[PDB]
């Protein structure tokens, strides 16, 4: 608003535009997103609030959610790059492990922590990751999508990316769990160490085979009850799962052990954020300082 000078537009963002702003008043850096509409639900306002107490060093904080004038005002704090830009900017070197690991350990956490709270993120991604200076990385946008149905177009009509979506989202489950978010960790993982997106689908069906092709087209003995989901059809064609030391080289067994955990097609069986805490990949896990050139 009026309180706030706009520094500049950070983007477009999933639901709306966002801004780096300062506080005139307390001189404070941060993030503010407009968000679109007949006065914007108020189910959504006792929702968002609620995520204000959500606070951990993992998860970027909800300052203050502001309804005014058919308008909605998210206040975060800010931080200067997101893990998209980053990877972009490691593309040629790689991310080292120790990095990546302390990452992964951090979101993890970050996880935990919302899960053992009922707030799941549902829409994970490298863009939705922020890091700062200090070698931390924390969620963005967490229990958003809950009183948002499901993403498909910003305002600015901006393609949807699916490429982190769970298969039980694609095969039109009704209900999240939070075995969608360690899904979405996993392909995140994956890409920072091959440096390549995981499953890059441009289609629901493109996104779906992809994992498919990767991991095998799932059945009844590895998931229960996937012949029977709303969108599953038995004219899927029928892959045979590539060997997992093809997905992720050259990621080490440990690795590859916790990855393949992470990418259970069976929500039940994939692995929660406490115990992938627990995994041995972590025996090692250090916090390193990133190199960010803002
Ligand atoms: N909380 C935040 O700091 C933040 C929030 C949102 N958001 O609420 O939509 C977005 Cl896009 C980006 C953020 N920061 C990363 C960043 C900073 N600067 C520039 N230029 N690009 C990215």
């Amino acid at each position: 608003m009026e309180n706030f000078q706009k520094v500049e537009k950070i983007g477009e963002g999933t639901y709306g535009v966002v801004y780096k702003a300062r506080n005139k008043l307390t001189g404070e850096v941060v993030a503010l997103k407009k968000i679109r509409t007949e006065g914007v639900p108020s189910t959504a306002i006792r929702e968002i609030s609620l995520l204000k107490e959500l606070n951990h060093p993992n998860i970027v904080k909800l300052l203050d959610v502001i309804h005014t004038e058919n308008k909605l005002y998210l206040v975060f704090e800010f931080l200067h790059q997101d893990l998209k830009k980053f990877m972009d900017a490691s593309a040629l070197t790689g991310i080292p492990l120790p990095l990546i690991k302390s990452y992964l350990f951090q979101l993890l956490q970050g996880l935990a922590f919302c899960h053992s709270h009922r707030v799941l993120h549902r829409d994970l991604k490298p863009q939705n990751l922020l890091i700062n200076t200090e070698g931390a990385i924390k969620l963005a946008d967490f229990g958003l999508a809950r009183a948002f149905g499901v993403p498909v177009r910003t305002y600015t009509h901006e393609v949807v990316t699916l490429w982190y979506r769970a298969p039980e989202i694609l095969l039109g489950c009704k209900y999240y769990s939070t075995a969608v978010d360690i899904w979405s960790l996993g392909c995140i993982f994956a890409e920072m160490v091959t440096r390549r997106a995981l499953f890059p689908g441009d289609s629901e069906i493109d996104q779906l085979f992809r994992i498919f092709r990767t991991l095998g087209t799932p059945d009844e003995v590895v998931w229960p009850g996937v012949t029977s989901m709303p969108d599953y059809k038995p004219s899927f064609p029928k892959w045979a799962r590539q060997d997992f030391s093809k997905v992720v080289p050259p990621l080490d067994e440990d690795g590859r052990s916790l990855l393949s955990q992470m990418l259970h097609y069976d929500p039940n069986k994939r692995i929660s954020a406490k115990a992938a805490l627990a995994h041995p990949f972590f025996q090692d896990v250090t916090k390193p300082v990133p190199h960010l050139r803002l």
